């Protein structure tokens, strides 16, 4: 299956469970980071021009998914999460070659 | 190579810590991060280490193992592990690829 | 499109920030982790294309060594797919 790993808002993070929650995502984790959108070059007397460069805080997702609930899973988040400003968040997907439930011991 | 990211519950991580050593297995990186989806406690984000090794594909077995050993309690919560694609590894100090 | 993620030292953050800023790029996250006896590190997340990969793996090495162990690791992940959440719009169009 997959790893889906995404960075959303802090205040549209509800509204992203929400969406996970309708959309029968149960499970998965969370933590905020510190992410980058958009810069402003300064320029100034003392060692004139300098790039502000910022961070933010973010909220990073980490749900495991199988295939039939990527999409399901990309498409609840890009629209739970969308503001339409600089900073939205991003979301990757990418390859799992297993995943063990610790619990039982086994796979799923 | 493979990266192993465990998710376990705060009070197993020294015996997994323990079993991941006894294992041969350093380089490990971990971090906090919060589960979501006579008396009880209930709440709606719950705290977990995750864990994250870079690991050769013959040791990929091991680790899994000693985790997977060290971190079940049978009960609803104990977490998971994923084994992850690397395509290549580097070793910042000196510029490795494959350890 | 690849999945960069790296552990630096807290002490040559900035460094690398200042490389990535030059290696072109313009999205990646950061958080605290203990590297291992714990120690303090911070973990970075790049999404970055084919083209940038090699590049971008070359601006973090040379930023982030010190020579003494603790150095960090940097990894190189296959992405499936990037969506920048503002547009929709995948990939490359996620990027820059």
């Amino acid at each position: 299956m997959k790893l889906i790993v995404a960075i959303v808002r802090p205040e549209k993070l509800n509204e992203v469970l929400k969406a996970l929650f309708q959309a029968e995502v149960r499970g998965l984790t969370l933590s905020r980071v510190q992410g980058h959108g958009g810069e402003t070059e300064r320029v100034e007397t003392y060692r004139g021009t300098t790039v502000k460069m910022e961070l933010h805080e973010k909220v990073r997702l980490e749900i495991g998914v199988s295939e039939p609930f990527v999409k399901p899973t990309v498409e609840a988040i890009l629209k739970a999460a969308r503001t339409g400003e600089v900073g939205d968040g991003k979301i990757f997907v990418l390859p799992v070659e297993k995943v063990y439930r610790i619990r039982t011991g086994e796979e799923d």
